[PDB]
């Protein structure tokens, strides 16, 4: 079964998805000299106020909190996106060390970690039918750097400890994605994939232009996590990133000048 390591990582996915050598694969590095401005991109419009958080948990390749997405709770909207996109998860990948961990990469800088927000397409009823589907989810992407503390992730952070092993999870109610987002909601956009298996070509990606800062404090914590279960050999769960795929003939284009 997949992963990140030598025997099962991302060099193999294609014998199970074949479709990890597809057109329109994620993540890219996102070069600013061509990925072009574009005025018809509008604003991107996040609206996370009755986000309604549900558990947290360690599924063995990241730890995702979940939503419930049974009504326009917390939705995404405007930007490249053409209807309503409700939020379903948000999980992160990182790094061994500060200086990498990201999946999109930046003139190939790589940032310590990257948060992927999931959000499906409404007009397909329900996520499994929306992963079949072009234009069946939309995953708002955001770097981390290592800084200043951000306050939002620390009731995130505060609760890793009871969910190292994959398996684990936990009741994770009230939690405000609004306290993930950087200040800028500037974005680039490209159509691309899942990044982890099976990797299909169903997602709108918009990775916003801003990191956020958090402090080396709370990344470590994402360090301490495991990809094995209770009882199984520990091996920790770093370096939980897909490298840059080629952007082969797509597009990205920026919101911003
Ligand atoms: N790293 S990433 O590119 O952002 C990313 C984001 C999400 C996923 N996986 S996923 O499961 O959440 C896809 C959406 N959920 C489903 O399709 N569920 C389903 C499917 C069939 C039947 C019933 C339910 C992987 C990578
Ligand atoms: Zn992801």
């Amino acid at each position: 079964h997949w992963g990140y390591g030598k025997h099962n990582g991302p060099e193999h996915w294609h014998k199970d998805f074949p479709i990890a050598k597809g057109e329109r694969q994620s993540p890219v590095d996102i070069d600013t000299h061509t990925a072009k401005y574009d005025p018809s991109l509008k604003p991107l419009s996040v609206s996370y106020d009755q986000a309604t958080s549900l558990r947290i948990l360690n599924n063995g390749h990241s730890f995702q909190v979940t939503f419930d997405d049974s009504q326009d709770k917390a939705v995404l909207k405007g930007g490249p996106l053409d209807g309503t996109y409700r939020l379903l998860q948000f999980h992160f990948h990182w790094g061994s060390l500060d200086g990498q961990g990201s999946e999109h990469t930046v003139d190939k800088k790589k940032y310590a970690a990257e948060l992927h927000l999931v959000h499906w397409n409404t007009k397909y009823g329900d996520v499994g039918k929306a992963v079949q589907q072009p234009d069946g989810l939309a995953v708002l992407g955001i770097f981390l750097k290592v800084g200043s503390a951000k306050p939002g992730l620390q009731k995130v952070v505060d609760v890793l400890d009871s969910i190292k092993t994959e398996g684990k999870s936990a009741d994770f109610t009230n939690f405000d994605p609004r306290g993930l987002l950087p200040e800028s909601l500037d974005y680039w956009t490209y159509p691309g994939s899942l990044t982890t298996p099976p990797l299909a070509e169903c997602v709108t990606w918009i990775v916003l232009k801003e990191p956020i800062s958090v402090s080396s404090e709370q990344v470590l914590k994402f360090r301490k996590l495991n990809f094995n279960g209770e009882g199984e050999p520990e091996e920790l769960m770093v370096d939980n990133w897909r490298p840059a795929q080629p952007l082969k003939n797509r597009q990205i284009k920026a919101s911003f000048k």
